[PDB]
């Protein structure tokens, strides 16, 4: 209790909307983190220097790729610190525990690579783990990093306390792989529509927790326009550059991750927000009200695509 972090003024202030950005100074990033989990959690829920010496193993094992890199495993917890701070009487006291945790580490090891190219390529991980073959990876190195000496950060819970926030992890990091969402949205719309959802239900838990993992991972279309404009050229650095891979294996790509077919990317982005984002953040604010402003701020950006392909706004690649 002692010693607590503190952020500038700016920081102190932004870091509670929504649309906030970590920055560009990787060196504040921990720093950002550890303030998180102090005000979401407690000083309390982590022996500091456990904590400090887990985050910096979770970064070594993130690599230097343009989108799913450590930016984004710290831009996806701070996402879900907004959700849990503007509706903090909802969550228990391992949910808060596990969850930025789950975040920091949900894409461990990617190498820019989608579940389909492992398998087209054939990759060992693929034989591994049939279904969800990355996500199943990230959660299998959450564990290493867990069990190395002195990083333990859940070194005071009980055996049966342990296992039950290693179950959110898992599941909340295997909740990222979108070809679940899909599914798990549509139960989430109907059982809200017929009155049915239950949040004293534990498997009703586990799928409104994994509509905030969506939520959070794709949170980028939820920033200030600017922000979401340059950081879809990150994604699409990775889309091309996968696009080419599938050619170097004779497949022909998706339209999305063919790098010739650069002139599409509005209509793409359209063709997102409308399938995807806006279903995303429309059920999220039935269930969460609090959380209007990432839906709000996935609209305005979804308006400034269709300025884009009328001409009134240009996308500088
Ligand atoms: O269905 C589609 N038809 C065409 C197309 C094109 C692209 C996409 N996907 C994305 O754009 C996207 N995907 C992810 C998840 C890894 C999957 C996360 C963020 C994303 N966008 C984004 C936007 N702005 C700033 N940062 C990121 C889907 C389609
Ligand atoms: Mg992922
Ligand atoms: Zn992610």
């Amino acid at each position: 209790g002692l010693m607590q972090f503190t952020l500038p003024v700016r920081l102190c202030k932004e870091i509670e909307l929504f649309h906030f950005d970590i920055g560009p100074f990787e060196n504040m990033w921990p720093g950002i983190f550890v303030y998180m989990v102090h005000r979401s959690c407690g000083t309390s829920c982590f022996e500091l220097e456990k904590l400090c010496r887990f985050i910096m193993s979770v970064k070594k094992n993130y690599r230097r790729v343009p989108y799913h890199n450590w930016k984004h495993a710290v831009t996806v917890a701070h996402c879900m610190y907004a959700i849990l701070q503007n509706n903090h009487t909802l969550f228990t006291d391992l949910e808060r525990k596990g969850l930025l945790i789950a975040c920091l580490c949900h894409d461990l090891d990617h190498r820019g690579f989608s579940n389909s190219y492992l398998q087209k390529f054939d990759h060992p991980l693929a034989a591994l783990y049939s279904t969800s073959t990355m996500e199943q990876h990230h959660f299998s190195q959450t564990v290493s990093i867990l069990q190395l000496e002195g990083h333990n950060i859940f070194s005071t819970l009980s055996s049966s306390e342990y296992e039950q926030v290693l179950e959110i992890i898992r599941k909340a990091i295997i909740a990222t792989d979108l070809a679940l969402y899909f599914g798990n949205r549509k139960q989430l719309e109907e059982m809200y529509q017929t009155g049915s959802l239950n949040l004293n239900n534990q498997s009703h838990r586990d799928r409104v927790i994994g509509l905030m993992m969506t939520a959070c991972d794709l949170c980028s279309v939820t920033k200030l326009w600017p922000v979401t404009k340059l950081t879809a050229n990150d994604i699409y650095a990775e889309f091309w550059a996968e696009g080419d891979e599938m050619k170097k294996l004779g497949i022909q790509p998706i339209p999305m991750m063919d790098r010739d077919k650069k002139d599409e990317v509005p209509q793409g982005q359209l063709g997102f927000y409308n399938a995807v984002a806006i279903p995303c953040y429309t059920t999220l604010t039935q269930i969460l009200p609090p959380t209007e402003p990432l839906l709000k701020a996935c609209r305005d950006n979804l308006s400034q695509w269709e300025k884009v392909i009328r001409g009134e706004e240009t996308a500088t690649w």
